[PDB]
């Protein structure tokens, strides 16, 4: 029923990790990011298992009113970053990162709003 009073928490510590991948990406670190874009895919991967469960111990309409809205979210950006990893170009990379650190940030505003 209450899921999201910890689904906050994985929001705000999803963000702390993007904006740590961000500074690696900009300085063009890759030795650091071949053991470091693994922690931002589990901040997606641990998402859609976690809010899924969460959209099955739902049992209040208010605390269930952005769970959906949010796992939307999660499945574009986890195959988001598969193609980001397998095209063989990282000229753009950054933006990106910053495009789903701004999207964490709409995130962490929404789960906590019914809280
Ligand atoms: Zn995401
Ligand atoms: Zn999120």
């Amino acid at each position: 029923m209450d899921e999201l009073r910890e689904l906050l928490k994985a929001e705000q510590q999803a963000i702390k990790i993007y904006k740590e991948v961000l500074k690696k990406a900009k300085e063009g670190d890759e030795q650091e990011l071949a053991r470091l874009i693994q922690e931002i895919v589990k901040a997606e991967k641990q998402a859609v298992k976690v809010y899924k469960e969460a959209a099955e111990k739902a049992r209040n309409p208010e605390k269930r009113q952005v769970i959906d809205k949010i796992l939307e979210d999660e499945e574009k950006h986890i195959e988001w970053l598969k193609a980001a990893s397998k095209q063989g170009n990282a000229e753009q990379f950054a933006s990106l990162v910053q495009q789903i650190l701004q999207d964490e940030q709409r995130h962490v505003e929404e789960i906590e709003k019914k809280n």
